[PDB]
């Protein structure tokens, strides 16, 4: 088989469309998702028209080895999809509309700036490279976009699947190559954070504020990092900083200048001059949480 | 091949059954279980019927490429199911008689609301997709929907396996889609959670609560919070964070204020009778003390209210 | 191809054999072992039949898809079997020699009860389905099940391999299925136990009594707590969660009861040894320093007559 | 098919060009990543040669099948590259344009010694075995190497992807083997380090010295151990522990001297003052706590000059 | 296809190689490790045989269905090997030469007794069952045996790669079966474990001594079995729990006791002292301060003699 002839010199359109039966394993880590979808596609072949009249037939379906099929690949995937078509079939003027339902596991990179209360836009690439007969270029056919209502992401509200309708258009290893960009918007359900993540790491922040202040205000360091081992499967470690990564070295510093307060303050008293040590040791028990309430709210400023 | 064509303009109904011989896998974080089970289907193909008599068989056994066969995709699965066709019987009015053993990694939805005192309904959902020629209807052969006496899921108990009979008809993509749903339900073996994690995770608070009868306080108040986040890492295998709140994500949610507020008692309890004042100091360390587990079970005892 | 026509009525006999060639991956969390061996099967094909004096040779070599063969499945297989046919032999009187390697996943729960001295009968079990044409049955060629010396489960030992020489014939899905048990009966090494596991869960108990001899006792008491939950959850890896309880999950569970009422005596006797009570301070608190090792000897060898 | 006969006794010249689609999975542990790209191959075969004035063509598009293809293979693959052929073109003096789009899990080593401050040269070596009956020999195609802008490797800062355009050729089993080295140069984005790794577990050395300032001291200065090894715990999942030493081991190393150092001075000093000496007791306890950070500065700074 | 047919009775020699390209992937746990090789098999087969001068070529290629090609497996893999065929090449003689780039996971035992000073000898097994026409044994050509310079095992030297020359021979289910013996040889690369895990390990009950020397004593004795206990679990990645003992699974079982029998000391000593009694307290609490050095200097030097 070889790709229809142009009419003119015109490139083959092949109209696309991805309808989302399934999304599921939203990896952080890995920065993947798998998706089981509908995958569309519409071309004109006037080799396979037809007359409705003398054939009796409205439509005629064809097997996938019987006709010219563009080859659709997928972008950012893993490895190919893994496809299995449903329908294959021919209008009498020689429209082809093919459908196939494929699975597949997609890298698409998550910023965790504002983690849990991050927005993002996953994204499922579509392409096709052009033959030496003729340029195939992408369409979207926006009927043939959409979603199941129970494609549910757990933890995630699915906002929007809408499809960037201008295919990029470029040249690849001599050839041209049609790119489209499919765009999965969600948001983070971070209701849960404050009840099991943000209240208790606080509750051992807020338990730090002679000798023995040294086994109290050590533990609520000792506590801070099981608390962070006990939970770190839900903290991210990004190459950059997240607002969360930076409430971590905003903690790391506030558990260290207690200790650094209360390490200057049983020293200040033993070494004969006791009057000052009063003066300290009760102005940071009103300083310390209008330092964090200012440097939080200044952190927030710059990242949310 | 194409499909049998109508007599008068009937949908074409395809029987459907499933009988699970195997149930295993249900992971709770990726919300998925693994069946292994036969599926059965029927329908009519008229241009496959024969004579008994003249033929001298009462059935016809075909290969699936010979026949015309429904196109049967599971909605919610991770990929689609491994199978492997059983049988293929004919009978002489050309009844169909379709056998395949499968399995398949199942999405299917879990609410830990209550949990571990939780019950739950995993689906599977049969579909078909109608043809130009033809539109295709599912329907429920009761009789072939079932389960093996052997079927076990570690963990929970297996109560029934049935199907809601009715199809939801619906259009997608200018065609009819036929979608039947399989249920599964099951109930959790709760006995084990008082034994290692229920009681355990008290006989700590406990241990936090016999120190308000001090420098002491210390050494007995901030380790029974040191030891709380330990048994919550040592044990956190059989605790579930969710996008919303479960009884037991609030359960350990108040010991995180039951910790915090016996360590703030006994933080305003060892500076008062420090800052020249030593007889109110007895009055609140000793109501405390008696105040906490009250305060306590009517807490827990009001959770349990709106969950349960 | 169809099956062999009966010579009078009487159901097709398949004889069966599985030969280990390796065990490994015994999975205690998901209760899989993989399993690689050989699969023999044997039946009478009658129209396979030969004159060797005619032919010249005594024995014919046939490929899978130029015979007729049955259908074999295991019934307690994740996915259906990995299988390589090794050889087809077909004799003088029809008889079929059938050979493949195969390697599968197999589900066999295990009874965690008497961990870490337990023993365990891993099943297999083989299974036909009859066709229209004919009913098959499965039975046990005891020539061919065995195992390879050199087949190896680490930290068990591997007792037996047999085969329960009576098939459990039944109905299913208006059909005849004859079903063959395999049983690999494995025991636990239990000899590294006491070394790394048994022995320090016991030396922080132990260094918890070692303090029955005051303000001191807060530091000791509440430490071989947090200590015990580092010996736990730093080696969690070796201790089972089950739905039901152990004679592990309960030894476990009396060291959360005896951690707990050591910091009862630790908390009583500091409110004894003050609150003017000097007196029957030193009374219960030597008792119990006796009393314990005692009630845990006996409580210990009490749960031990239950379990094992 | 066989390969295209040499016009004199040259060997065949097959070009070879990478295009990185996509890099992921960079498995410091494992030593593994996994690639996603285009494999161009270009080789002339006369056989296949056509007039484009008689032919009315200009290019001739074929099936694998239907033409000679050198089988072109990765050495450092785990398994053999998952390859899905884009197209295949050839002009008419016969030269043959080859396109695959391949996945594959590349095994590289990886050099752990200035970790996290460390780049990397990931490798991808092309191989193809002569053949009895002519010399394949690989070489280097320019303008068909690179990598899409998207090419994102988390983590990693990439540099660049070149080729060594020399191929390494060689006899091995009696037959000739050409191969290439495609070199994917990365390097670390050690910004991430001081926020959260670096400084945090130097805080923890830092709050051990704010104990130098005597039976607190005990309770003080072993608590920035048992906190040290869990931020060790806490975040194991990014530091490395390699079969050599990393100037980062080296790093995690010299904790454990100064963590040790530092309660063997506390051991010592709170021993002589106890021992009916206080007068020497100030003169070595005062001198640590002044000398110590500057051990460090110069220990941290020596071992510095010799790794990175 | 059939075997080649005996010019008298003998067996057909199938001379074997293995060329190992990577080594990768050796778990510990799962005491497997991954392989890809190349493999090489050569046998007479007289029905191939052709004269030099009259065809014109020297040798003669084939595709693996248009001739008859030995059954070789590997005993010790979890699944069959990933095998792609290379190259079949056919001497006058009738002499082939078939080879064959495959992968596989191998099943090989590890002996931990050692640890991290071991040695192992990982092994390959081919072998090949004999057909009812003729017997089939395995050879070793010693000209294709070998491995890659590359081959790297990280963690590990690769010491050798050769093959027991003389095949074991023995029937099994009625057939007789030749079994090779492929052995790689590799040591542990131990200069790390001093650096990361050996001396830390220690550095934690070497600091339970430095408090040998009163009620400091207790909160500074029982924190290093809180650490020492964070290390095991800070670094378990790197320690082995065998169904046997090692000459570490002991190190780590003897710091057990002697993390207990100094907190017996201190149980004794700081018990005694305060009743009524401290003159003999000053005689033992001195002596055990360097009697524990010399009793594990004595103790770790007499483990040693035994397992290493
Ligand atoms: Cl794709
Ligand atoms: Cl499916
Ligand atoms: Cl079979
Ligand atoms: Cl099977
Ligand atoms: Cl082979
Ligand atoms: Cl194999
Ligand atoms: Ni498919
Ligand atoms: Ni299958
Ligand atoms: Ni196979
Ligand atoms: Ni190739
Ligand atoms: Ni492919
Ligand atoms: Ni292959």
């Amino acid at each position: 088989v070889s790709p229809p002839p142009p009419i003119a010199d015109e490139p083959l359109t092949v109209n696309t469309g991805i309808y989302l039966i399934e999304c599921y394993s939203l990896d952080d880590k890995a920065e993947t998702f798998k998706v089981n979808a509908f995958l569309s596609l519409s071309w004109k072949d006037r080799r396979l028209a037809f007359d409705p009249v003398r054939s009796g037939v409205r439509v005629k379906t064809y097997e996938p080895e019987a006709i010219w099929i563009p080859e659709i690949r997928f972008v950012n995937v893993e490895n190919a999809r893994d496809a299995d078509v449903v329908d294959i079939s021919v209008s009498p003027d020689g429209t082809v509309q093919y459908l196939e339902r494929f699975s597949a596991r997609v890298l698409s990179p998550l910023d965790f700036r504002r983690f849990p209360m991050d927005s993002q836009t996953l994204h499922i690439y579509l392409i096709v490279r052009s033959v030496d007969t003729r340029n195939i270029v992408l369409a979207v056919d926006l009927e043939k976009v959409g979603k199941n209502d129970d494609v549910f992401l757990t933890g995630w509200d699915i906002e929007s699947f809408t499809a960037v309708v201008k295919p990029a258009n470029f040249a690849l290893e001599d050839r041209l190559e049609s790119k489209l960009d499919y765009q999965l918007r969600i948001s983070r359900q971070m209701g849960y954070y404050l009840i099991q993540m943000y209240i208790p790491s606080l509750l051992i922040v807020i338990l730090s504020w002679a000798p023995a202040r040294v086994g109290l205000g050590i533990t609520t360091v000792l506590t801070m990092t099981t608390q962070s081992s006990g939970s770190r499967a839900s903290l991210p470690k990004v190459s950059y900083v997240k607002a969360i990564d930076i409430w971590m070295a905003v903690c790391l510093l506030f558990v260290f200048s207690a200790l650094l307060e209360y390490a200057a303050v049983n020293f200040v008293s033993r070494q004969s001059q006791p009057q000052r040590a009063k003066k300290i040791d009760k102005i940071s028990r009103i300083g310390f949480p209008m330092a964090f309430l200012i440097f939080n709210m200044f952190y927030w400023i710059i990242y949310f």
